[PDB]
């Protein structure tokens, strides 16, 4: 009946897709109905940029769902162009290092001037969800913001200096000496609208396999969020994003591995947030109050994550 | 050395191009020139769409003067795509390549610039040759009243969805500037008319692209006062096939498709009005009181015949 899912990145959307072609909505809608799919957002690499709000994570479950998403890239349209991009770059204006498309920026284009009007990013989802018609509630974490930032050594001068994740990602590639994250704003941000009841009325909740500390940790510094998830009945099952990201993992100083990341979320029983957590064939972890089970954990298509979202409702014990 | 031009649309900047090519301006430069071209540019037809800040006259004179039209399609980039705009028609609600000239644009008004300072920013980059002056840095957008349709009521609408949707086909009923009134005169445009040799009003159309930039207070007493010699271009150009069609925008003022007409809605200085000349196309006539009236070839077939066309005025207004 009612699943909600918390995502970022592609890794986010690509699970999503897993759960929709097990319960046939979206594209792979077969016949009526009977389950709905509420995504939680992480918003916090939302950025402004030459005027324009770039939700990428959004973006990237709006156009994934909807059949839009670039298949090589994971961002951005299929067919994309860079007309725009390459006239901004002859007017010399900065930043240079960020890619906006054309098709994509229709996008921005119609979020930027709804929100400048005074409308909450829910509703600008909900208005752009109309027609790319994903098949799901594409919730953002929160309609007000939230936006990590990286505390960098700047190569330039050798002076501390904070930057948006985007430009650490993008700009720097997560080369640069890094030496913490902050979630600018998570504290004065409220949960967005349906997110805490979204948690709290679902018969499954699941943790998506994306980055661990910067896309799934910063929906868990909204106040609301987190709580909803110690306080929801439904069970909270984590998927580990671990198989063999790495360098944020480093920067807070936990190991590359299921069990770290398991115990980085942390037992419900204590003060965490799991109660299972699924790792990856061959991979062995153990947390005291977690069911923990080895199953396949590669999203090579719709129909094998597909099998991924069964193993956890079957250790969660929920049909 | 000092040229001062009223101008608005298509036909502006190509005027402006002649004025170039006559004084060696901007592309048409051999050495350092030792004039200097001024652009009093309508803003009537600005807005804001899709949460960016469109201003075409100011557009298609800074690509036009900096060789970045289209040669083929005349209007717009070369090598332009559509993408945004298909996307946003998806989305149910604007070249690509233009669309970076509104990103920075808007990002700048923003920021605090006026529109004659971004204007200068942009102008770094294309290099036109020649100063384009907003006619204000203040909103003032050509709309047209309508009887609605859907209600039967007066509405006003910004004069680009009058043009593209509602032009023939509704009752027009007036011209309306929307915030003029509370306009200034932009920066040097009150001192470019006062200083210059000469003013010309390009062969605009004259409701919607001179017009509006008359509207703006103070332009209109700086044209009225200044020393220089006025000297107004006809934009009917008689011998058409099936003898053209009337100007829709003086239909709206219910105004004569007529050399005669035009240059009586402009007027002479030695009354009320605005001109000391107004050249008229060849086999074409106007008399009007008080304004020197001389029949010389108009059309801008290429940059040397409207420098022909700019070199006419001059000589009308008795000016080196
Ligand atoms: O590495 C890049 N990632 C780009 N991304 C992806 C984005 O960086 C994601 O924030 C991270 O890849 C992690 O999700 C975009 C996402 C959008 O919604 C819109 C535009 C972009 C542009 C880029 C880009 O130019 N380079
Ligand atoms: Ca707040
Ligand atoms: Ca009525």
């Amino acid at each position: 009946m009612k699943i909600t899912v918390l995502v970022g990145g592609v890794g986010g959307a690509r699970f999503l897709l897993g759960v929709q072609n097990l319960l046939g909505l979206g594209s792979f809608a077969d016949g009526p109905s009977k389950h709905e799919l509420t995504a939680v957002v992480n918003i916090g690499d939302d950025a402004w940029m030459h005027g324009v709000r770039i939700c990428p994570d959004l973006d990237t479950c709006m156009y994934t769902l909807g059949g839009g998403i670039d298949p090589d890239r994971g961002w951005g349209h299929r067919n994309e162009t860079w007309n725009a991009k390459e006239e901004l770059a002859a007017y010399g204006v900065q930043p240079d290092w960020f890619g906006l498309g054309d098709r994509d920026l229709a996008t921005h284009l119609v979020r930027s001037q709804m929100l400048r009007a005074g409308y909450p990013l829910s509703q600008v989802t909900e208005a752009l969800c109309k027609r790319w018609q994903p098949g799901a509630r594409l919730l953002p974490a929160s309609d007000e913001r939230s936006e990590t930032h990286v505390v960098i050594t700047d190569p330039t001068d050798g002076e501390r200096r904070a930057i948006h994740f985007q430009e650490w990602w993008v700009r720097y590639r997560a080369k640069v000496p890094t030496h913490s994250f902050a979630y600018v704003g998570a504290d004065q941000a409220t949960a967005g609208p349906g997110v805490v009841e979204a948690i709290g009325d679902a018969d499954i909740v699941l943790l998506a396999p994306s980055n661990p500390v910067v896309s799934i940790g910063p929906i868990l510094q909204i106040p609301g969020i987190r709580g909803a998830l110690r306080s929801t009945s439904a069970p909270v099952i984590g998927y580990s994003p671990i198989i063999a990201a790495d360098e944020c993992l480093k920067v807070i100083g936990v190991e590359s591995t299921s069990q770290a990341v398991g115990e980085f979320f942390g037992a419900r029983a204590g003060t965490g947030l799991l109660d299972g957590w699924l790792v990856h064939e061959g991979d062995h972890a153990q947390i005291e109050g977690v069911k923990v089970k080895a199953v396949p954990l590669l999203m090579t298509d719709p129909e094998a994550t597909a099998a991924m979202v069964r193993a956890g409702l079957d250790l969660a014990g929920v049909s």
